[PDB]
Parts: C-alpha cells; structure tokens; sequence
C-alpha cells in the first residue's frame, strides 16, 4: 500500500436497492449524486449509468437525465427490472457516474464508478447507503 489521496475525491452516490420476491423485480432509486469533480470548471454533464451484469447489451441501457452546469445532479427517479432473485443474486449492478462531455474531448472521461453485490437476502426490505465511487481498477465478478 502507498499513501495517497485521503477520502473520496471522485464522488459518491445514494441508491436504494430493493428486490421483491413476490413481484420478482429489482427496484433501484437514484436519489442524487454529490462531490462530482468536473473535468472542466466551465461545466460538466454528470449522469448515472445502470447496467445489469453480466449482460451489458446496449439496448436495455437505463440511465437518468443528464444535468448541465452542475456538480450535484438530482434525479430522485426510480427504475425497475423484471429479474428473479436467483439470477440478480449472481448478477451485479454496474453503477458508473461519468460526464457526457463529448465536446472536443473524444473520450468518456470516467469520473467515478462503484459496483454493488445484489447477492444479499435483505433485498426484499431494501436499504439506503452512499456508495463511495472508486477508480476502474477493480475485480469484475460478473
């Protein structure tokens, strides 16, 4: 280990995950994000991306609105996906918050991303917490 940054400079995000066994669906609410560094003070366009791993098909892509001229975007929206617990369990919810600044850049510019394990049993009830975004460097157990 090496001494470096102290805290979560990339940013964080709060998502309420709750999978009902009766409805066999996966509900995910995107309250809002904070501490989202901008590639340029001028203004960045932060946005949350939700993907049901492993499947990454570019068809079921479910994301929230893209706020402009702001670092702390707010959507407070709620999504849903018809998936049985048996599956969602061995699956993962790829949640990455990048900036849609495709203007004179030619890159996605990853600001921050965090993975969540839906292999929990306390999903029916649901929980709320701030997932501290981290760098790409990480295991992809899809």
């Amino acid at each position: 280990g090496s001494s470096g940054s102290s805290g979560s400079p990339l940013g964080q995000i709060q998502l309420t995950i709750r999978h009902s066994s009766q409805r066999n669906k996966l509900i995910v609410v995107v309250h809002a994000c904070r501490n989202l560094i901008a590639f340029s003070e001028d203004g960045s366009d932060p946005y949350v991306r939700m993907y049901l791993l492993p499947d990454k098909r570019r068809s079921g892509r479910r994301k929230t609105h893209v706020s402009k001229k702001t670092l702390n975007p707010v959507f407070d929206q709620s999504f849903d996906f018809s998936v049985s617990l048996p599956e969602v369990q061995r699956r993962t919810l790829d949640v990455a918050v990048k900036n849609s600044g495709g203007f004179l850049s030619k890159d996605k510019g990853l600001l921050g991303k965090v993975l969540v394990a839906l292999a929990s049993e306390e999903l029916a009830k649901g929980w709320t917490q701030w997932y501290d975004l981290t760098e790409d460097s990480g295991p992809s157990s899809g």
